[PDB]
């Protein structure tokens, strides 16, 4: 997954600590 202000997924959400967000974690 990424961290916060990682890249992020609009489809899956791979945020190790939530969702996506403006294209970042």
């Amino acid at each position: 997954c990424k961290g916060k202000g990682a890249k992020c997924s609009k489809l899956m959400y791979d945020c190790c600590t939530g969702s996506c967000r403006s294209g970042k974690c």
